[PDB]
């Protein structure tokens, strides 16, 4: 049993994964893993109960202690609030989190050689770099319920010239929305981007639509054209790779008809969509990792890219049994202790991290697997079982 | 030649589209069809001379004949102020059309049997209903150049309670942008998609991200169910179909893993970014088609998905060959005279348009194909050998359009 140092911050989350959950850390991390756990309950009915305030605390604790393993969780809208009788709808715990925390969320596959690939041209993989600040996160949007002018004022601090927007005059009902981002969110993910495409000597595309929206993503556009010129050109041509903006309608396509081997800078929003485009076009949603790295460059937050996978939890809430993948959560704790393996200098926390991971890989190539897996082979393991040969091949891969 | 008795509006285009569509109008639609065309010069050049009102009059003349053929044209940036010298960075000639017209934007592949797809598994098409209205389109947006508070403003017409919202309070410098949707062009989507599945005998699926934007995002959720409910669900019923709500994340994925065969309604941005998906997935960005079905039921906009091809441009002003698919682009004059045909009771205009489609899937299914699809087959790496050049393929579709003709 690997003794660690340092505390790593756990939030617990939702339905099936909240399942999946309890297991890796009971049953796999812990019976050889003297860790102390900073827990957060990130669970709906905690967080309606603390009135979400455990969502930031777990953000807060996750700043101080470097490293943060995160459970899917629910973000709750008007039928949430019925199931689960809400006080209100709370907005998303990881909109809430990464605003926090800041920073880039790297996605990417989690690659097994007997999956076959929904996109047989994907040779290789690919790697999404994904704006985890602003923008749909942190928007305000409203219904209209009548006719008048929906107007944007900006008031500068310096007191110059106050400057207004008509946006619509409201014939009747409809709907409204404001977002923003920042120069300095945006010059921190450019960075992140070039440093990571430089490491995995691979080029790096960024797409927005500057076209339609030419100040807001025109900025983005602007901003890391002026970092690339700046700072890495010159490290981008000593290691024969290239950096390109391309317009979110010809970048999606463009990728599509691609082999993979490059790096993907998306806003917030394609971010999420685009990486589950990735993770099913290589195998599954259950195949596919998922990493806030933070500007400091110290502190994370590792998660699977999928939710709490509410389908799923249906038929069991019936009695009846899953096969929900759960490789991702388990990605999402080994990432957590390789970081915390890394920051402490714990070699033995590094390996025992990355041999769960290889058993995991392993456990699938070795034909067990669940049914997201199983129709990829044919068109399986419910969830216990798959989850005991998991435990079952650890075991005997440690001796 | 077949005499078309009523017009249909042309709007011209730019760069490598513009080429392809002077060579379809005058060698494959003029020398066979009769047509008064109400000609608009969409080109980047004349929009700017005219200060985009060829733009707004294009679009009220599809008003008034109920019929648009639209070139794929530039939308301008800062790059493009400096390389054609424009007065200003002129608004998307797409979303000025589309928000005038209003609708929804149906998309959908041009399936050729021997095209191979980059998704195997999708045996059966899929359609794109796309929301043609608001959102990014008609957006305001903006640079925060220092600090200062960033506030919306509700000022009701009926004089009731004024509200505020303050979006962000800027520390330095960003970006700012407010974006709106209505009840009424968001029921008319919601309309439009339900009919079609009906019509194609399919399920429905409208993705969005509820979860996020609550309010916003809900909105489109609750009009498609309340309309659903009260006005579809029994013939939804009867026709062995369904209507489901998904958000957009899983929408996504469940695509992808899909054997297709559906309905998917999309947001206005989401419909741009998954058709070309779509498009890609089954084999090209050059066959699939565009048509945007305005609210009254009559007026259409038959058009390609995709954009200028400025990649393929940039090359020909270099004197070089180029191998683009014009597939797309004959299919928006095609489907813009097939609903001239309809309206006006034209069954030669409605076989002409049904023969010049044949004419060109058969000729890509005879081996005869520009180079994205040749790519298809033989690799994008490793294929001159397999693929015409651009008046090469066009040449090769004006004579098996004459020999369809001659039998
Ligand atoms: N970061 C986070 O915490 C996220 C949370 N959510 C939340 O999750 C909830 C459910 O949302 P939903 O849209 O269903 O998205 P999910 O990602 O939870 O599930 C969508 C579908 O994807 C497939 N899938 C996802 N994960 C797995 C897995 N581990 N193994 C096998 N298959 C999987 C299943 O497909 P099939 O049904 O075909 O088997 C599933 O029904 C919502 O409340 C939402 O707010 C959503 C995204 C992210
Ligand atoms: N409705 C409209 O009018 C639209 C206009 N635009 C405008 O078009 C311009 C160019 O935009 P861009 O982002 O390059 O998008 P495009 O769709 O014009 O081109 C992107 C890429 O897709 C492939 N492609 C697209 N159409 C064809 C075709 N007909 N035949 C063969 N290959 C094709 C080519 O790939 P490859 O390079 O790999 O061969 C091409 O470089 C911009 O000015 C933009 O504003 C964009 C979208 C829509």
């Amino acid at each position: 049993r690997i003794k660690v140092a340092k505390p790593v911050v756990e939030m617990d989350g939702d339905e099936m994964t909240r399942i999946i959950w309890q297991f890796i850390k009971e049953k796999l991390i812990l019976p050889h893993v003297d860790i102390q756990l900073k827990y957060f309950d990130l669970g709906l009915p905690n967080r309606d109960q603390t009135d979400d305030q455990v969502t930031i605390d777990s953000a807060l604790a996750t700043q101080k202690y470097s490293v943060a393993v995160k459970c899917a969780t629910i973000t709750p809208d008007e039928a949430r609030v019925e199931e689960f009788k809400l006080k209100k709808m709370w907005k998303s715990p990881n909109g809430t989190i990464r605003n926090i925390l800041g920073g880039t969320v790297f996605r990417e596959p989690i690659i097994c050689k007997n999956i076959p690939r929904l996109v047989p041209g994907w040779t290789k993989p690919i790697t999404i770099g994904k704006h985890a600040h602003g923008d749909q996160y942190k928007a305000t949007d409203f219904v209209a319920d009548r006719a008048g002018t929906f107007k944007m004022v900006f008031t500068p601090k310096d007191g110059s010239g106050v400057k207004e927007w008509e946006v619509y005059n409201f014939p009747a009902g409809g709907v409204g929305m404001g977002m923003y981002n920042t120069d300095e969110s945006i010059s921190g993910f450019a960075h992140s981007c070039f440093q990571y495409a430089i490491q995995k000597k691979w080029p790096l595309y960024m797409s927005t639509k500057n076209t339609i929206l030419k100040a807001y993503d025109g900025r983005f556009k602007d901003i890391f054209q002026e970092i690339f010129d700046k700072h890495y050109k010159t490290d981008f041509d000593k290691n024969k790779i290239w950096y390109e903006h391309r317009l979110i309608d010809d970048m999606v396509a463009q990728v599509l008809k691609s082999s993979g081997g490059f790096v993907w800078a998306c806003k917030n929003y394609d971010g999420d969509v685009q990486s589950d485009i990735l993770a099913q076009g290589f195998g599954s949603l259950g195949l596919m990792t998922s990493v806030l790295v933070c500007p400091d460059g110290k502190t994370i937050e590792a998660e699977a890219a999928h939710g709490t996978v509410t389908r799923h939890y249906r038929e069991h809430q019936k009695g009846r049994p899953t096969s929900t993948n759960p490789i991702a959560s388990i990605f999402a704790w080994t990432r957590g202790l390789e970081h915390r393996g890394k920051l402490d200098g714990n070699q033995d926390l590094i390996r025992f991290a990355q041999m769960l991971e290889k058993v995991c890989v392993e456990t699938v190539e070795s034909g067990a697997m669940t049914k997201d897996l199983a129709g990829c082979i044919h068109g399986f393991l419910n969830t216990t079982d798959f989850l005991d040969t998991i435990k079952s091949n650890l075991d005997r891969a440690l001796g």
